[PDB]
């Protein structure tokens, strides 16, 4: 009879009460730059370290490729909209060739988080989750979800203890109701409401995908999901959250699953965490972290935390402690 509907737990009419200029980003109006303005000089897409050749400046200049104009207006609102904003990536310029659009960023010290929790205590996985909580409740709270949360959209300056959620060009505006495409983030960290094609998803979304680095990093197994493709990787899932909660989701949201799926989810119990623990990822394992991610991957995204919720678990407790 159709699917039930679903609103965000919280910041659900933050965009109502803005103006329309706000979100309908359709309508603005892009004023470009000439990129001779900068020169490239080095260069995992089309991206390039650059000099503004006017301040002697370090930036970074992302050409855009070719795909639909509306998108491109969209992430740079949206990169407008949360200028300034805690942890997030910042916006210097938009330039065209004299014609491709391109992108031009405040340079930072790049460190994907990849290339670096494989090396990180304890304390650092809470300290830069803390950091990313910061710039997800800020955009959540700003109207936003970034759509593709994951280890490369996330810069590390780990000198200097600093953090940048990067990359906003899957990120859309939440408007309670609206039904949103379920072909959104990476495979590894697309949360269920994605692979069951549930449209009317939110912010909750975007914990999932923390909790899949939260997990990968703790028990240090990158890509805790591993799935072979978009129906494997809801197996995978169901193997450790287990299949009773996925179908109660689906009942619970009236869901039609893909007939595909009536074959290989099967049968399967809920797996302890404690099953994912060894000598080599305890010493980031604890009472805690365990806690606190259980309350991330939910297959019911209005039982997830909220970002702010997330930042007032013990888990963080030392951390918040500064």
């Amino acid at each position: 009879s159709g699917p039930v509907p679903s609103r965000a737990r919280v910041y659900t009419d933050v965009n109502t009460h803005r103006p329309r200029e706000y979100w309908d980003y359709e309508s603005h109006v892009v004023e470009w730059g000439n990129q001779d303005d900068y020169q490239l000089v080095r260069k995992y897409s089309e991206v390039f370290e650059a000099i503004n050749i006017t301040n002697n400046e370090k930036v970074v200049v992302k050409i855009l490729k070719p795909v639909k104009k509306k998108k491109i207006k969209r992430e740079i609102k949206i990169l407008e909209n949360l200028r300034g904003g805690p942890n997030i990536i910042t916006l210097a310029d938009i330039v065209k060739d004299p014609r491709t659009p391109a992108l031009v960023f405040e340079h930072v010290n790049n460190t994907d988080f990849k290339q670096l929790y494989q090396t990180l205590t304890d304390y650092d996985i809470r300290f830069y989750m803390y950091e990313i909580l910061k710039a997800l409740d800020y955009c959540h709270s700003m109207g936003i979800m970034h759509r593709d949360v994951k280890p490369h959209n996330v810069m590390i300056d780990h000198e200097h203890r600093k953090l940048r959620l990067i990359d906003w060009g899957l990120a859309e505006f939440y408007h309670p109701g609206q039904e949103y495409n379920v072909r959104v983030a990476s495979r590894y960290f697309k949360g269920p409401e994605l692979l069951v094609d549930y449209q009317m998803y939110d912010y909750s979304l975007d914990m999932w995908s923390l909790g899949c680095m939260l997990a990968s990093m703790i028990f240090r197994k990158e890509p805790f999901f591993h799935g072979h493709d978009n129906y494997d990787q809801l197996v995978r899932i169901a193997k450790v959250l287990g299949t009773e909660d996925l179908y109660d989701y689906i009942d619970k949201y009236n869901i039609e699953l893909d007939p595909r799926f009536n074959d290989i989810l099967g049968r399967h119990s809920r797996k302890r965490w404690e099953r994912f623990v060894h000598s080599e990822n305890q010493h980031l394992v604890s009472p805690e972290a365990l806690d606190f991610l259980d309350k991330l991957l939910r297959y019911d995204h209005q039982s997830r935390l909220t970002a702010r919720e997330a930042m007032e678990h013990p888990y963080f407790y030392t951390v918040v402690k500064d």
